[PDB]
């Protein structure tokens, strides 16, 4: 574990990430996708070898020795708002036992379930809650990438808010 485990947030390309692993925001296929799953298949290709995997999953690939775990949050224009929130809670679930099954002291993660599986929302407050609920009990530091100026200044208060 980290020494003194903490969140922190950056705004920048996760696919530059300073961490020893990388969850991407991945769709139930496999395939290379658009925005943070797009970076992803650029930096780590060979991560996406049998990646497909379920809405409320998350399966690891390594790439080489880095691991990237694909998280699949669902996609807020096909699901209902209850079923939705469901599923995302439990795609960072299980990114909390991959984390630590692969024993690593840092993750590079993104807000799930936003942008084009938002299904037309702002879900910064929704998608960061459950990435706390799943992450408080793990012992690695936790780094969030995000893509919006407000969004990391949201972000970085809600992380102090509980300090
Ligand atoms: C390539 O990764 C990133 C990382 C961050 C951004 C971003 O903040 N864009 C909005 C803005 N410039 O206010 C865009 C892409
Ligand atoms: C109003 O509909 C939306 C839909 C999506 C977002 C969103 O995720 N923004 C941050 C990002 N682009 O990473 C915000 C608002
Ligand atoms: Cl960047």
């Amino acid at each position: 574990g980290a020494m003194a485990p903490s969140y922190r947030v950056k705004r920048m390309d996760i696919a530059k990430n300073d961490e020893e692993c990388v969850v991407n925001a991945a769709n139930p296929r496999g395939l290379p996708g658009d925005g943070v799953c797009k970076a992803v298949y650029k930096k780590w290709p060979e991560s996406f070898k049998n990646s497909a995997t379920p809405v409320g999953t998350a399966k690891t690939v390594m790439c080489g020795t880095y691991p990237v775990i694909h998280a699949v949050g669902p996609n807020f224009s096909n699901y209902t708002e209850s079923e939705g929130d469901r599923e995302l809670a439990a795609a960072y679930r299980e990114v909390a036992k991959e984390v630590t099954r692969l024993g690593v002291n840092s993750v590079a993660i993104p807000l799930l379930s936003t942008g084009v599986y938002s299904g037309g929302k702002d879900r910064l407050t929704q998608s960061l809650n459950h990435l706390f609920t799943a992450m408080d009990s793990t012992d690695a530091d936790v780094v969030i990438y995000c893509r919006d100026k407000e969004w990391e200044k949201k972000i970085s208060e809600a992380i102090q808010m509980r300090t």
